[PDB]
């Protein structure tokens, strides 16, 4: 059983070399560690929301190559209903190489060809109504929206990874969604704030009638309620940050599922943060994502903490 | 029709981005190409070989899995006989990410597994009586021994590619071949001078009996005849540099070719620096291999130059 949640954006085969010193110019540098893993925004939220006990599917583009075939199998072998995914035709599909170093720290090369996204997506009601809350990312927009759009449409919880962007993007995205939870950098683009406790008056102002987070990582997770200018604040669970890749989606695919489940704000944030900081404990992007159990018992003895 | 030249070592799954600034750290860096190529040593020395008019065929290694099928995909789609590669049970197949910058300089990160080479593959004269001359690169050492010595035993050109590997390596080869040709960083280890045209005397006193180059890329080949010290010098055509990544392996599959076809040394030299010159005007790793043809005419009117 459990909830179904829909996740629709990225879809990326990452490959992550493991090395002890970042490199600084040209030359080589051994990996001692070498993971490829089909993850993305979506799709690690789609992971999430697997792990954390609810049923996911994504939508999402793939292109029909070699690449794809990969990503849309590692995908289906790690839980997520890959079955309404899109294969354009002609579009190269979405790659990237990481370099993570003995700090965790991350060097991107990522790969993305537009013509993955150029193509209408079939967004009808009915599609929506089989699922209990949506979730979307930046990366496909005039899906994203139409997926928003018609979940709150239907009473549903609609949820926008408000990650970066250009302000175009999360400008025209978040009017359509009913909870938005924006990373510390979306967040400081499209409100030209320095300090993440001083944006949510802002956001919450431009949206009063939509819930609104800011995550901060390891500094927590500020959040207004629909209606209400009240402030509230949420740390995290203090871990060792091995490797902080794909936290945020975990954050999110967590929070869409206590959504789904009809979940208390508070209760959904502290749930999203300890399976968020749990992640960071492993090497891999979102191959750390905790089950459900896990974070429930992770929970409860970091609320019994002195 | 054309000679048969078998070539055993590499082949690896390189995706190259091609990027404006070489990275200094952690951070981003958007491609404005990338290709994905099977290559590496032995793999782009057989696709010259095809692409010089012979016939190839590859002795190598991938693991059971999906870089595996795309590696052996590639290769046979791009010429080259793969019916004799091992697929070594377990093992993960090889790929690097090659970043390379808008000066042609490069950044590598190599994944290998050893365990690609931990068996032991079958070498009989009966099987290498088919091919005209043998091309062996340093990545398999135990089976590019046997390839050497049963290919000398049946009288055929047997061709070390001498790049850089542990001297104990080279050394352990070094003695089983008719034939090598050693780039310049790997002749400096192995004889601990620094001139390439110092490099020779020593390296023909120790394999008096041995056809012995060094190639230094756009400085020329270096070489000394069997049972003779005489060295003789061989200059390249001069082009602009726009991705060397490769050049050394289309020198020696023509070379390795030439020697198939029983073409005298300077002329095999001459062949070989000149489709290695092309190969180094476009970007793309081995992609860039000349036709016979084009490397023909290109060292017709080089040969003719003022
Ligand atoms: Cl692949």
């Amino acid at each position: 059983g459990g909830k179904h949640v829909l996740c629709v954006g990225a879809a990326v085969l990452d490959t992550l070399f493991r090395v002890a010193d970042m490199p600084k110019g040209e030359g080589k540098v051994l990996p001692y560690e070498v993971l490829q893993i089909a993850e993305g925004m979506a799709s690690s939220a789609a992971y999430a929301v697997h792990r954390m006990g609810g049923r996911a599917s994504l939508w999402g583009a793939v292109g029909d190559d070699e690449t794809g075939t990969r990503i849309l199998r590692d995908l289906s072998e790690s839980g997520i209903d890959t079955s309404g995914m899109t294969v354009a035709p002609g579009a190269r599909s979405a790659l990237s190489t990481i370099i993570i170093d003995n700090r965790g720290e991350r060097l991107i090369v990522p790969f993305y060809d537009h013509r993955l996204h150029e193509k209408k997506r079939a967004c009808t009601p009915e599609d929506i109504a089989l699922f209990d809350a949506v979730l979307v990312d930046v990366r496909w927009p005039e899906l994203a929206l139409d997926v928003l759009t018609v979940a709150r449409a239907l009473g549903k919880p609609a949820i926008l990874d408000g990650d970066v962007a250009p302000v175009e993007t999360l400008e025209g995205l978040a009017p359509a969604a009913t909870h938005i939870v924006f990373s510390e950098p979306a967040a400081t683009r499209l409100t030209g704030l320095e300090t993440v406790k001083d944006m949510l008056p802002v956001l919450h102002a431009r949206y009063p009638q939509t819930f609104i987070a800011v995550t901060a990582g390891p500094a927590g997770c500020w959040w207004t309620e629909a209606d209400d200018p009240t402030v509230h604040f949420q740390t995290t669970m203090q871990v060792e940050a091995v490797d902080t890749l794909a936290a945020g989606d975990i954050f999110h695919g967590t929070f869409a599922l206590a959504m789904a489940e009809g979940m208390q704000s508070r209760a959904a944030v502290r749930l999203s943060s300890v399976a968020a900081a749990l992640k960071c404990t492993v090497f891999g992007g979102r191959i750390g994502a905790p089950t459900r159990e896990e974070t429930e018992e992770a929970m409860r003895q970091w609320l019994e903490r002195e």
